[PDB]
């Protein structure tokens, strides 16, 4: 089902998979990715485990309020209270939380100031409160080094960027445009499949009322501080972080480095996989997910 929910002076909406009675497993998506961003296909392979799958439109996002930044600035703290809000809509209590990419930044602010709301966090595809992403963008471009010492994003994400620059004329050019982006984000580590990754997108801008254009308004947002990163060290709920092999945003060691912050955290790593979704990726991922709520609960 789908419903609409209040969180301050937005609206998000927000559907469900699998049985409402089971323990609450809530989707965290990535920047400028509505709900659609997590596969109907993946989040009925994790409902199917035994979780009430919740997922949600960002604002600015799907059909969620969407706003002028500029007249209206938010940051992750509203990005996180939004995630909650959310877990209020549906009258859950604790859950299982799962971030991805930009959406593990938002779990790790769900995590300090929302910690009471938690059975479990996952994250993946993403990296520490320490790490400063946008400056390191543009020091991987100018050549200089990451003042955390960690790998940079790499060329793909890079080359996804001038894509997403190009121009798209109509539904059936923005489609190809977008799975190309996604091909190269996925890299060749794990089968990617040009046809299912074509319909979650036309599933995606079909939820955005056909509308083209990608979100872009969290390209406005500015990230947490470094010092909250030291804060991460007083998580008590089970913490899980999965690095994709050959992530280009996020390349390992982030992912050990991020269960480095975090005393409950513990490492997985799927072979292969890149900065996408495909359906190849679905079976592993959902297993360690699934086991990691099981050993929460
Ligand atoms: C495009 C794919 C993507 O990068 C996936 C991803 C991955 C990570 C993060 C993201 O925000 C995002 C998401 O990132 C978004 C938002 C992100 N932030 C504002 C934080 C960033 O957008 C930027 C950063 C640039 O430095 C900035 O560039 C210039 C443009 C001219 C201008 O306005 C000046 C001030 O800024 C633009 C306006 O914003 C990237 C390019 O897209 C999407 C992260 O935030 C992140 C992290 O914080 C720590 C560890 C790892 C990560 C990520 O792996």
């Amino acid at each position: 089902s789908e419903r609409i929910v209040p969180s301050g002076d937005v609206e998000l909406w927000s559907d469900d998979f699998g049985d409402p009675a089971d323990p609450a497993l809530l989707l965290v998506m990535g920047g400028n990715l509505s709900a659609l961003g997590w596969p109907d296909e993946f989040a009925r392979r994790l409902a199917d485990g035994g979780l009430h799958v919740i997922r949600y439109d960002h604002r600015d996002t799907g059909r969620s309020t969407t706003r002028d930044f500029a007249a209206h600035p938010y940051g992750f703290g509203e990005l996180a209270a939004d995630a909650v809000a959310v877990l209020d809509g549906w009258g859950v209590d604790r859950a299982h939380v799962v971030g991805l990419s930009m959406g593990a930044t938002i779990t790790q602010v769900i995590a300090l100031d929302h910690h009471d709301r938690l059975s479990s966090l996952t994250m993946l595809l993403g990296g520490g409160l320490d790490i400063d992403f946008d400056a390191n963008i543009e020091r991987v471009m100018r050549g200089e080094p990451t003042l955390d010492g960690l790998p940079g994003p790499q060329q793909p994400f890079l080359d996804a960027l001038a894509l997403m620059n190009q121009p798209a004329e109509g539904r059936a050019a923005e489609v190809a445009k977008r799975v190309s982006k996604w091909r190269i984000l996925s890299g060749t580590g794990v089968p990617f499949d040009d046809a299912e990754y074509a319909r979650w997108e036309e599933r995606a801008i079909d939820h955005a009322g056909g509308v083209l254009a990608e979100p872009y308004a969290h390209y406005s947002l500015t990230l947490p501080p470094p010092s909250r990163a030291a804060e991460l060290r007083e998580v008590t709920v089970p913490t899980l972080v999965i690095q994709a092999e050959h992530d280009p945003i996020a390349p390992a060691p982030h992912g050990k480095h991020l269960a480095g912050l975090i005393p409950t955290a513990r490492l997985a790593e799927i072979p292969g996989m890149g900065h996408a979704l495909p359906s190849s990726v679905h079976g592993p991922l959902a297993e360690v997910i699934l086991a990691h709520t099981r050993s929460a609960a």
